[PDB]
Parts: C-alpha cells; structure tokens; sequence
C-alpha cells in the first residue's frame, strides 16, 4: 500500500 | 496531509 | 481502504 | 478533515 | 464504510 | 461534519 | 445505514 | 441537523 | 428507519 | 424539529 | 410509524 | 424524502 | 407525506 | 421555512 | 440553508 | 442522497 | 457552503 | 461519492 | 474549497 | 479517487 | 493548492 | 496515483 | 511546488 | 514530504 | 515513478 | 518498494 | 529544482 | 531528499 | 533512473 | 536495490 | 547542479 | 550526495 | 551510468 | 554494485 | 564540473 | 567524490 507523509 | 492507499 | 487525514 | 474509504 | 470527518 | 457511508 | 452529524 | 437513513 | 434530528 | 420514519 | 417533534 | 431547512 | 414548516 | 417530501 | 435529497 | 449545507 | 455528491 | 467544502 | 471525487 | 485542497 | 489524482 | 503539492 | 507522477 | 510505494 | 522538487 | 524521504 | 525520473 | 527504489 | 540536482 | 542520500 | 543518467 | 546502485 | 557533478 | 560518494 | 562516462 | 564500479 501507498503512504504518503506518515 | 496524510494519504494511504489512495 | 484508503485513509487521508487519519 | 479526514476521509476513509472515499 | 466511508467516514469522513469521524 | 461527519459522514458515514453516504 | 448512513449517519451525519452523529 | 442529523441524519440518519435519508 | 430513518430518524432527523433526534 | 425531529422527523422519524418520514 | 412516522413520528414527527415526539 | 426530501429535506430542506431540516 | 409531506410536512411545511413543522 | 422547512420543506420535507415537497 | 441546508438541502437533503433535492 | 445529496447533502447541501448539512 | 457544503456539497455531497451533487 | 462526491465531497466538497467537507 | 476541497474537491474530492469530482 | 482525486483530492483536491485535502 | 493540493491535488491528488487530477 | 499523481500527487502535486502534498 | 512538488510534482510526484506527472 | 515521505513517499512509499508511490 | 517521477519525482520533482521533492 | 520504493521510499522517499524517509 | 530536483528531477527524478523526468 | 533520500530515494530508495526509485 | 535520472536524478537531477538531487 | 537503488540508494540516493542514505 | 548534479545530472545524474541524463 | 551518495549514490548507491544508480 | 552518467555523473556530472556528484 | 556501483558506489559514489560513500 | 566533473564528468563521468559522458 | 568516490566512485566503485563505475
């Protein structure tokens, strides 16, 4: 999965 | 801002 | 399932 | 604001 | 579900 | 507000 | 079922 | 308001 | 059911 | 004013 | 039943 | 049902 | 059924 | 004024 | 003012 | 259902 | 002012 | 569905 | 304004 | 889904 | 502004 | 997914 | 500005 | 901002 | 995936 | 999988 | 600027 | 920045 | 991959 | 696997 | 500035 | 900057 | 692969 | 493996 | 500037 | 700047 900023 | 899965 | 702001 | 699964 | 805003 | 599944 | 403002 | 099943 | 307001 | 099965 | 500022 | 000023 | 200013 | 089912 | 299902 | 100003 | 899915 | 000023 | 979804 | 000014 | 998937 | 901004 | 898959 | 999987 | 003033 | 800025 | 993948 | 996998 | 002023 | 700046 | 694989 | 693999 | 200035 | 700068 | 394998 | 295998 993508996470952006976490 | 933060963006999971997206 | 996507989450933003979470 | 925050959004899930949108 | 969606949730936005919870 | 909030919304949940709309 | 939805909810807002809940 | 809320709104619940509309 | 649907319930506003309550 | 609260509105239910309406 | 619809139930209406009960 | 539709709800205006609700 | 439809309900004005109630 | 409130408008609901109109 | 507000304006569900319209 | 569409939600405006809720 | 506020719009869901208009 | 669609979400703004949310 | 936010957009999402449109 | 997009998001624009979340 | 942000723009996530536009 | 593009991100601009975030 | 940031730019990621444009 | 952090980027993973993006 | 590209990746500018990041 | 990829990581960037972390 | 940086540029990645460009 | 750093950038793994890119 | 290309990386410039990284 | 790739590193930059790590 | 740095090009790197240009 | 340190390049790894690139 | 091409360094310039690294 | 290739290895600049470290 | 340094140039390698240009 | 070092440089292995390049």
């Amino acid at each position: 999965t993508s996470y952006v900023g976490v």
